[PDB]
DNA sequence: CTCTCGCGAGAG
DNA sequence: CTCTCGCGAGAG
């Protein structure tokens, strides 16, 4: 939410607007490889997921944090930042979000199906 | 691995 | 009953 939690880090979103902007972990170049090669929003939500929780983290958790699973709920804050980043980057719309949200769940989903195993 | 379907439980 | 939502899983 502010700088001073995140130094080596980056913010996600627009910099210049403190309402729609987040500091993260990810390094300045972790950060530019991902608006490098990230091309799409849908890309982009799933790189920026690896690179913000541990994947055991994603083993254990989904969005809402419900569930018949009772997984813990993914950081409301870390999950507002990329919907300014790709706010930002792409100008994404709200069903556009709509879509990005059940792509991270199912993502979630196979990182919990794999810790079975 | 991502994408997306459809099932079925619970909220409304 | 309709809708919302989490979910397993198959297909690409």
């Amino acid at each position: 939410n502010s700088e001073e939690d995140y130094p080596n880090g980056t913010w996600l979103g627009d910099e210049n607007n403190p309402e729609m902007r987040v500091r993260c972990a990810i390094i300045p170049s972790d950060m530019l490889h991902i608006s490098t090669n990230c091309r799409t929003a849908e890309k982009m939500a799933l790189t920026l997921l690896d690179y913000l929780f541990h994947r055991e983290v994603q083993a254990v958790s989904n969005l809402s944090g419900q569930g018949k699973h009772g997984k813990k709920q993914l950081d409301p804050l870390t999950i507002y930042g990329i919907r300014c980043h790709l706010f930002y980057k792409f100008g994404i719309t709200e069903s556009d979000w709509y879509r990005i949200k059940q792509s991270i769940d199912s993502k979630c989903r196979t990182a919990w199906r794999r810790k079975q195993r």
